[PDB]
């Protein structure tokens, strides 16, 4: 054990630089700790720049990327050129200057911003945090990231190629409990994508299952399908997903307990975060992060919907137990 200068008990003393960072964000990035688009954008940049990591293109004798290390700020002249980053120049920016600033990788930097803005965000579980991966990384090859365009089989070969199965893209997911989009529909700039985008809960599994009915902006996105009610927006991967027999079964149970989400979730964060890294290179300082305001509400289907309009995919295995609320349907206001 040590005790930083600041009096703060930790495992670790490459555990107490951390602690300034998680100061300095919570303070300006976050805007005083709070679950907006800040911690939304952070966790594009995460998965961005994570899955810039292919075992397939090294065999092919190319070089497949540097996994979680920090490459999309590092060389975001070439990564946010990415149709794929969009909208994210401002946050990376935001990011570079706290990195520098505090002499902490930009890979650890993102892996931190993203399990400390986790935390912001009612219900969200304790993402694991290691620290110390290297400062140096080369730009991410291009088309790595997996898009809304994209089949369910060209998104389970991307991820299955870069390390995760059918159910871990489906559990890493989870973070469209809290999202909502501004260049899919421009028309209807930060439409959420579930009733609760400031609140990590199964509602994004719950209503992606429902029967898209409504067309929420003057038309339909090139990657978007009908949702179950006004304001909120339905990506065409997500519906895909949610309906596909591959996926179907995890994306069904993951409807029933916040707890589960969280535990699968976790678990998935913690293997994405170190993609082009040894564990056992890196320390824990799993302990800087901080705890998120309990989610005491239980899942339900929105809106006077029964679970009769649940779109079953995977009748092999028994639809959990699932609370119903009353009307009117809901209309969603963008996401603060
Ligand atoms: C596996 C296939 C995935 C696809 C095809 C996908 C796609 C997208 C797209 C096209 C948007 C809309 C951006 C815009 O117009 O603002 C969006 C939003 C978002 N995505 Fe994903 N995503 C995937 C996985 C993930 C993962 C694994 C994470 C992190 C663990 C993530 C976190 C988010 C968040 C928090 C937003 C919200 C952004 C905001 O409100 O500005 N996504 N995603
Ligand atoms: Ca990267
Ligand atoms: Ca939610």
């Amino acid at each position: 054990s040590v005790t930083c200068p600041g009096g703060q008990s930790t495992s670790n003393s490459q555990c107490c630089v951390w602690f300034d960072v998680l100061d300095d964000l919570q303070t300006n990035f976050y805007q005083g700790s709070k679950c907006e688009s800040p911690v939304r954008k952070i966790l594009r940049i995460v998965f961005h720049d994570a899955i810039g990591f292919s075992p397939a293109l090294t065999a092919a004798g190319q070089f497949g990327g540097g996994g979680a290390d920090g490459s999309i700020i590092a060389h975001s002249n070439i990564e946010l050129a990415f149709p794929a980053n969009g909208g994210l120049t401002d946050t990376v920016e935001a990011l570079r200057a706290v990195g520098i600033n505090h002499g902490v990788s930009f890979g650890d930097l993102i892996q931190f911003a993203t399990a400390v803005g986790m935390s912001n965000c009612p219900g969200s579980p304790r993402l694991e945090f290691l620290t110390g991966r290297s400062s140096s990384s080369q730009p991410s090859p291009p088309s790595l990231i997996p898009g809304p365009g994209n089949t369910v089989t060209a998104i389970l070969d991307r991820m299955g190629d870069a390390g995760f199965s059918p159910d871990e893209v489906v559990d890493l997911l989870a973070a469209h409990s809290l999202a909502s989009q501004e260049g899919l529909n421009s028309a209807i700039f930060r439409s959420p994508l579930d009733s609760t985008p400031q609140v990590f809960d199964t509602q994004f599994y719950i209503e992606t299952l429902l029967k898209g009915t409504t067309q929420p902006g003057p038309s339909l996105g090139f990657a978007e399908e009908l949702s179950p009610f006004p304001g909120e927006f339905r990506m065409r991967s997500d519906a895909l997903l949610a309906r596909d027999s591959r996926t179907a079964c995890r994306w069904q149970s993951m409807t029933s307990s916040n707890e589960v989400m969280g535990q699968r979730y976790r678990a998935a964060m913690a293997k994405m975060s170190v993609l082009g890294f040894d564990r056992n290179a890196l320390t824990d300082c799993s302990d800087v992060i901080p705890s998120a305001v309990s989610n005491n509400a239980a899942p339900v289907i929105p809106g006077g919907l029964t679970v009769d309009d649940i779109e079953v995919s995977c009748p092999s295995e028994p639809f959990p137990e699932i609370a119903a609320a009353s009307g009117p349907l809901p209309a969603l206001a963008p996401a603060p």
